[PDB]
């Protein structure tokens, strides 16, 4: 009968608190949320929503102030915290950067456009500063050359949540060691260094700074990086090199714009994704490669959640799935729900009466055993529209 | 052979001495900055230097008709145009270890930045700005120490070096050229830093601050302020207050102890002014009392005097020794070329104590050297009429 207070947002709350409520089953979870999470699963799962739906006691930081016997884990908190208003100093933190570098905001950005190769998760003691207390556990994080600051955040979610699974027993039991941070290296970035109200990509700068400002704006539900009114999905160098000055504009197309910079000339390319998932429902592999101009836009998401594999899935669109998972996508691809490929397949297979691609889906690894965010397979689904039939054929494939 | 010298400094200085040295042979033009006054001060008036030694003073756009020359700027003031060139052997010594660091202020930048290195280039112009090929190349190490005015000497001395080890080269076409990498590129503006509206950041870690301070202590131009009040250097203290980054915790006459985002810093107020003083007369162990920041003893006042000068000019043996001992030049020159030995001879003279010199000269006092007008102290005694202070320092010589 321990106590944990878990008080953050997004997937790595949510994930931390079922591996809790896996694994730990008795425990007394208690939950603090963050103000601008709205209750809606988005590209992160809410996670006041997991709570609300879990039975567990959400509270103010006053309550958990006055908890004794509890431990306090913040993942991704919105608040600075004052220690000194707890009964106890066993007051934890994941913070997204390998401190002491990076104390602070937007740690998916600012290593891009520092131009920093890794970065890192790390696990430490809250003190009355900043992301300054003692470090308990850390793990570095390659960040590779074509990766944006969303792909950034998704490795810190994905590594922070590892990181609290394979310690936090210490935290519950003390048997934790910390050691303070390092005067050299440490570095801060308060929420002034970047206006996200304001962005303009800065021109009088070298290709590798403009590809690096483009990676760490490139977080297409907070906004893409534009160029003249125009949203940008990455770009490269080129190997020319511009008498003109910075920022010049030497050639535009539908599919990119050219520009001089201090060094190397850049082309940076037009944002098409919308119009690249409106071509997965029908269109061949042919087709939707000659739209493809960075690689990673092929596992972008709207809104919704809907990958180009999700929409060629809905629309039975096989030869796409085959060429789509060639490119790197993933097979078992979930929207904000958590409704996989099979889900989505399935609903094909219901309109269209052909059955006929599902063994080649699941000879490239479609898991129909996989459940959505309400605890419902693909089986489940047939069940309760009556579709005995088509649950019966494909329960062949398990 | 020709050859066109732009720019300032005793980089310009000093390569144009080697040249007229070495390389008798050639007809020597020079371009000054704008801002040269024609008036020796911390660096050598190159415009003084040209009028000295019969080199004429030309422009760029002369510089641009001149057949049969190669173009070399060391430190000049302007971007050039190459095309308007009749040849394309441009050269140029960029003060950063390139691909990085192009551009401006980069005695400020890697400091600010917390870089361990720098270094010089030696590399082609092209029409971009510190973008051409890159010929040679050195490392320089940053003492974690050192001030902007530090690393600039480094900068003016490392670059000196790589021009002569290179030179040869450059005037027999058997140089070879590499284009640079994109990869790590950077580059900073004139905008990047408004040296006329400098302000120390606190919302800062103790590391980027303590940089602060070593990035903007380049006493001729400025040092650092709080409150008005001039700053040499500081350190980082264990301590971590609570108050918010920037708040006062302690003043005195020696210090002010400031809170950061995570360690506290203690800054010293500029003694220099009192320092040197000091030395005229008080013994080394009232100096060391004085002695924050280890490297104010080798500071220098608008003349040119140093500590261990205006310990020289006043007989202080004792001081001098110490002020060696802690690193500072027994051939200390001012702003003129002249030397300990110089201002020792005159003390020697006026008080008619001749005692201290064989050991200044143990300690590594060189009599042969010349001032900027090519009198060594034998040549000042000799117009002087000094038979017996000029037989006495010989008697000394090693
Ligand atoms: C606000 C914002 C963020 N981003 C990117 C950069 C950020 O690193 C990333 C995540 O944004 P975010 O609002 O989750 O916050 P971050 O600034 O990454 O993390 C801080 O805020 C958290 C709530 C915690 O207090 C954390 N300990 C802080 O360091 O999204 C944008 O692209 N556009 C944006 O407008
Ligand atoms: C991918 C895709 C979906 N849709 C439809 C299907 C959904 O009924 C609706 C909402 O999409 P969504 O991703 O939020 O779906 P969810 O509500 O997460 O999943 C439902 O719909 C699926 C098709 C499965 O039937 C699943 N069993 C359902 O719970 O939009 C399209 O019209 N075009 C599309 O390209
Ligand atoms: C202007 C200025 C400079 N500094 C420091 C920073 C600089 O790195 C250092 C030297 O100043 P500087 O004006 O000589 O030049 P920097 O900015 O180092 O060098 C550029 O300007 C030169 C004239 C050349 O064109 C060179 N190619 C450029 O790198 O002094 C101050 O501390 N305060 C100041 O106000
Ligand atoms: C270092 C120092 C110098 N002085 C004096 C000595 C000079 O008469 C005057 C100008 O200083 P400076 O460094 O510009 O001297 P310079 O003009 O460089 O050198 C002359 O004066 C020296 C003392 C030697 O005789 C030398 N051989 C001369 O060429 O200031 C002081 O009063 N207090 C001092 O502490
Ligand atoms: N005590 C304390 N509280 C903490 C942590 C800590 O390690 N110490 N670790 C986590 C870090 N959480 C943060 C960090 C920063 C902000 C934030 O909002 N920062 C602005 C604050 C500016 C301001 O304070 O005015 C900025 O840095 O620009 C919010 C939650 C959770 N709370
Ligand atoms: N061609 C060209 N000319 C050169 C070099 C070069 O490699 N290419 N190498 C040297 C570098 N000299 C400089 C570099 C920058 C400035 C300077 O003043 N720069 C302002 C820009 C002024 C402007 O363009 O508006 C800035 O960088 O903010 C002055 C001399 C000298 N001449
Ligand atoms: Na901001
Ligand atoms: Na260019
Ligand atoms: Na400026
Ligand atoms: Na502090």
């Amino acid at each position: 009968h321990m106590k944990i207070i878990i008080a953050g947002k997004n997937d790595i709350a949510v994930n931390v608190t079922r591996w809790l409520q896996k694994k730990k089953k008795n425990i007394e979870i208690y939950a603090i949320c963050n103000a601008n999470d709205t209750g809606i699963d988005t590209f992160q799962r809410s996670f006041k929503k997991y709570c609300k739906d879990n039975l567990i006691p959400i509270i103010s930081l006053a309550e958990a102030y006055k908890i004794d016997d509890a431990i306090f884990l913040s993942l991704e908190f919105d608040k600075i915290v004052q220690p000194s208003k707890f009964n106890h100093n066993e007051l934890f933190n994941i913070h997204f950067s390998y401190l002491p570098k990076y104390k602070g905001m937007y740690t998916s950005a600012w290593p891009i456009l520092n131009g920093e190769d890794t970065s890192g998760v790390t696990l430490h003691k809250i003190d009355h500063g900043i992301d300054t207390g003692a470090i308990i556990a850390q793990k570095e994080i390659i960040i590779q050359p074509f990766e944006t600051a969303k792909d950034l955040y998704e490795k810190y979610i994905s590594e922070g949540t590892s990181l609290v699974i394979d310690n936090i027993s210490t935290l519950l039991n003390s048997e934790y060691v910390e050691k303070e941070q390092n005067i050299k290296y440490s570095s801060y970035y308060s929420k002034k260094t970047i206006d996200y109200s304001n962005l303009e990509l800065n021109f009088s700068k070298t290709a590798f700074e403009i590809i690096n400002q483009l990676r760490a704006f490139t977080f297409r539900e907070y906004q893409l990086p534009k160029l003249d009114g125009v949203n940008i999905f990455l770009g490269d160098v080129l190997s020319s090199r511009s008498i003109m000055k910075p920022g010049s504009i030497l050639e535009r197309n539908d599919k990119e714009i050219i520009v001089s910079t201090i060094d190397y000339d850049v082309v940076l390319y037009k944002d098409n994704f919308k119009e690249i998932l409106e071509a997965c429902k029908y269109s061949d592999s042919k087709y939707i490669a000659k739209l493809i101009r960075a690689k990673s836009i092929l596992f972008e998401k709207n809104i919704y959640g809907w990958s180009p594999v999700i929409v060629a899935a809905y629309h039975g669109n096989i030869e796409l799935i085959k060429w789509l998972v060639s490119k790197g996508a993933n097979i078992n691809d979930r929207n904000y729900k958590g409704t996989t490929v099979a889900m989505y397949f399935k609903d094909y297979m219901l309109k269209s009466g052909d059955y006929s691609g599902l063994k080649m889906l699941i000879d490239l690894g479609l898991d129909l055993t996989l459940t959505d965010y309400k605890d419902y397979t693909v089986f489940d689904y047939l069940e309760k529209s009556g579709n005995k039939n088509l649950l019966q054929y494909m329960m062949a494939f398990m």
